[PDB]
């Protein structure tokens, strides 16, 4: 059989708040000079020292809107040259931002614990963004809707490409909250909910591209607690599926590895 | 100190993992391109790294010779003086899964001769639920890998107050690591150890620098983590906030971007 498809999940490299811990969500934050470094060899390893990717697999690159995860993207794909890049589609998807924080924007962990306290709130146990979301920023359940169908989108487009008997690795270069939420739900953490409200069955118009199919979801998936997941900035997770069948999506525990060939 | 790590490695090819037969117990060697495959695999991570030799405290292995194969495999592109410096210990805990019925079956056959027994009925046979005919049973295995990993925490959490970085690897098999590694972050369920051999001390390694530890509880899954781990492949297993109360799966496997 042609290769199982992978999706290729890429943390945007380091900006003056991921380095501090500060909540970076709408906030449009540049990466630093070394965060654009660190991307640059990061792309030369995937491609060129360790050829963990191949330009030919590739199909289409997700992207947040946000500044940081579009100069990833260019950075990454600078090994390649402008033919093999004319190959490969990229799709910007409001469905990939990061989580919205709300109050909690550039923030610190213990600060918005300190904040939710000065306002009567976890009282019986401690604030939970997975389980609790955010105060003036987005649920659990919205995050997880939104990333349920980009998650769709990519599995129907990986459908099309085994079909035809094309490999086909997606890349989805995003952030630290959304992508670990991604990677949960990709292989069946949390629960399962029937859309039915306004806002689950709505098309939000996240992305602009008509090579790439809406996907009306049924159903989503959203989590309810920590999926105890670690993604360094410019970290790449793997995400693909067992059996060279799509209805059984899996996490890769190798992320990017492979035992070099011969 | 670094966070401290556990690193999963599964032994590279032998003639039933390229076919897909179920090897638990068989003593397979690693096949010529196996060798090889480890080889490279060593060569990879150390040489062209994403693993730092003097940081390596143990290495815990599965007693089958295609695990000891790999680990000596893996381990080429060190010295003499820096292997003198790592423990390897052989655990049965770690061993794979026992397939009973099943061992140097494909899946399929598997199915199959469960049909032919009256089984499954009602809904499809699943390993990480049901375990296997005349095999282990999925607390059987849970609970043996729960030792093994209370052990190797410990060894964590007594390196880092050490101020000590400690990769610890552990080389086993496809069942048996993914399961590890499922277990590890959260996934299944706690039991009570109450049972004989849920309390017991089963004596699977002599190596007395490791302390045993007694547990009270173990965890165990019920169904499948959905999870990929090719032969050769390498996982990891680590902690949040530099804390070992709080482990985590690392998503990269072994990747890391190249320092400046």
């Amino acid at each position: 059989p042609s290769l199982t498809p992978r999706c290729i999940i890429v943390r945007h490299g380091q900006t003056e708040w991921s380095k501090s811990g500060q909540y970076t969500g709408l906030t449009d934050l540049p990466l630093t000079p070394y965060g654009e470094g660190q991307m640059l060899r990061t792309g030369e390893s995937v491609f060129r020292n360790n050829q963990f990717l191949n330009p030919d697999n590739i199909t289409y690159i997700f992207t947040s809107p946000r500044l940081r995860a579009r100069q990833t993207v260019d950075l990454v794909l600078k090994p390649l040259s402008d033919e093999q890049r004319a190959k490969i589609r990229v799709v910007v998807d409001d469905d990939l931002r990061e989580w919205e924080y709300g109050d909690y924007e550039g923030m610190l962990t213990r600060e918005i614990i300190e904040l939710r306290k000065s306002r009567g709130l976890d009282k019986e146990r401690p604030w939970n963004i997975w389980r609790d979301g955010c105060e003036n920023g987005e649920t659990t359940q919205q995050i997880g809707l939104r990333l349920s169908r980009a998650i769709a989108r990519i599995q129907n487009l990986h459908r099309k490409h085994q079909s035809e008997g094309r490999a086909s690795d997606i890349m989805v270069f995003a952030h630290g909250h959304a992508l670990r939420y991604f990677a949960a739900i990709w292989f069946g953490l949390g629960v399962q909910k029937k859309c039915e409200t306004i806002e689950e069955i709505q098309n939000v118009k996240s992305y602009d591209d008509d090579t790439v199919p809406y996907v009306k979801l049924e159903s989503y998936r959203h989590l309810v607690d920590n999926p105890c997941f670690l993604l360094d900035a410019g970290g790449i997770g793997v995400l693909s599926y067992a059996h060279h069948n799509i209805d059984e999506p899996a996490l890769e525990l190798a992320g990017p590895f492979v035992s070099p060939p011969e």
